[PDB]
């Protein structure tokens, strides 16, 4: 419960799915297909995905799909002896591994938000959300190779790719124990239609395809992803801003005297308080505002310009 | 890719013979709020699960005894993740063994009697016995006492009612006495909505409680629920398609019996015809010859009920044998 319009606690894109494309979806959907068991990754869908990644080596067999980016996570943890992530990370990593009955190990990130040091090992799968959530910061070239080199299978959660220039999807030219997970939930405003895709070695995809549900991505959902991909410039325009807006109020918070993460996502992270923030959380609530409460600060999602200025205003009267 | 078999006449996946009501498609997109797509729509819809109850038509069931999944499959899937051991009896739904392995759960397969009866297996609490009913692929129906038996052992019963619409009854009114039971349904067969993956679980508030704690939070898409919702608000249309199919079935069974074939009392949207291998295969290559696909099983073939003209065709072929 509770969403009284001004909600910035789930990294949801502020803009609704373009009405235009909504009309192009079923002006393309056959009412006769709805009755059969529609091919999970659509042969067309993958092709358009390949173009999106715009690489010169991967093919059809290096890409698969999942009911939201969540399913890829959920299933991977089922196919590895142990899942290891580094808090502060995606709160679900913990929830999922606990529901799957999987073996996991949480190792706190360094005070500098650097990757910790611990075991390694083939048979393990370590999740590295990059840019990280909720901090939003980015991991350096080396830190990822560090784990890759241990033999352990790394799972790069690049859900916030769009809001950050590059993605290490080129490590697939040199590593087989890697996988790049992504989604349309944030940059394409399709969070409601659950559509995610992973990218790895051919050995992993079918290995993956054998564990995931046979038909996990609906016919209609699959259309939205294709439609959205053929009008990506539209969304690549919505991003330019979210970034301009983000990196704008970041300077605004640094001004108000707040300590923030060098977030590179569709959100900003205001640090450290707790009973100061558990306080401002009470302040924002009487203002219908809603951010994401964490340990070591709160994470706020970049909404519309009015919502953005909102945050700053209410954040200075504190 | 397993479904690479899509021929002019496909009756191998128990799919519905007609496309989703055209008009009804324009209604799901009529009440489709564009601003919802950008958000994480609530797992089950308050309205959706409101409708289901309506459908379920009962007095004891409440918004808490029901839940949804990405198609009946995910319900089975997560279920094998909750219990220590799953127990099913072949011939049964093929994905029970596939998912059990995939997920990595401990299973036990115990063959049904020669009379399609559930044998006595000392199962008990901690185990989850899957019992599709009507069964797949025989399509036969198990008796009250047959299920209530296992139920009294302590074991959990996953009564898969994926073919309820084609069979009058349902053991939903069992939750009144038992809690170690859960009924599973789907919109894929009766509502030509198999491409939108939507299913629902009916069980004790304590079970739904757990389940929801194991399934992905946002497993059913906004539009998917939308399709299920409008579909339910016009069930009438579908009730008719179901009427047709069962009639088209019983008709098909009688024609087959007369032809001297050994069939089952299928109460689903398909017919099962036993065939002694070396004669069965001739039939397959003969059908694959006439561009016809039917699911092949150990004891015979499962023929899905299609459009009037398709069924008539099937009857014509099985006659020349
Ligand atoms: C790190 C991370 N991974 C995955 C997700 C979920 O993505 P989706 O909506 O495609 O399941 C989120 C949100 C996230 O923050
Ligand atoms: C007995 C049975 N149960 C469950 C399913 C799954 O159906 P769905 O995932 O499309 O709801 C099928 C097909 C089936 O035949």
């Amino acid at each position: 419960e509770k969403r009284d319009k001004t909600y910035l606690a789930l990294n949801e894109n502020p803009f609704p799915f373009p009405e235009d494309l909504v009309d192009e979806v079923f002006r393309r959907l056959n009412s006769d297909a709805l009755r059969i068991y529609y091919d999970s990754p659509d042969e067309e869908l993958i092709e358009k995905i390949l173009s999106y990644l715009d690489t010169d080596f991967l093919s059809k067999n290096n890409v698969s799909v999942g009911n939201g980016a969540d399913e890829i996570i959920y299933v991977m943890m089922l196919m590895f002896d142990r899942s290891v992530f580094f808090p502060p990370t995606y709160s679900c990593y913990r929830i999922f591994a606990k529901a799957v009955g999987a073996k996991f190990l949480e190792v706190p990130l360094t005070k500098d938000l650097r990757i910790p040091e611990v075991n390694v090992g083939e048979g393990d799968v370590v999740f590295i959300p990059n840019p990280n959530n909720p901090t939003g910061h980015v991991f350096e070239r080396e830190e990822i190779e560090r784990i890759l080199k241990t033999g352990a299978f790394v799972a790069l959660d690049e859900a916030y790719y769009e809001f950050h220039g590059e993605s290490y999807v080129d490590f697939l030219k040199k590593y087989e124990n890697l996988a790049v997970i992504r989604t349309f939930s944030k940059a394409f405003s399709l969070a409601a239609q659950r559509v995610g895709y992973v990218v790895a070695s051919e050995k992993f995809i079918d290995a993956y395809n054998r564990v995931r549900l046979p038909f996990n991505v609906s016919y209609v959902s699959q259309m939205f992803a294709k439609v959205a991909l053929d009008h990506r410039e539209i969304f690549e325009e919505r991003t330019k801003f979210i970034v301009e807006e983000r990196e704008r109020m970041k300077s605004a918070l640094r001004e108000m005297g707040y300590r923030i993460t060098d977030s590179r996502g569709n959100f900003v992270f205001v640090f450290m308080e707790k009973e100061e923030k558990e306080r401002l959380l009470e302040h924002l609530r009487t203002k219908n505002v809603a951010v994401r409460s964490f340990r070591e600060g709160v994470r706020i999602t970049i909404g519309k310009r009015e919502e953005n200025d909102m945050i700053l205003r209410e954040l200075e009267v504190f």
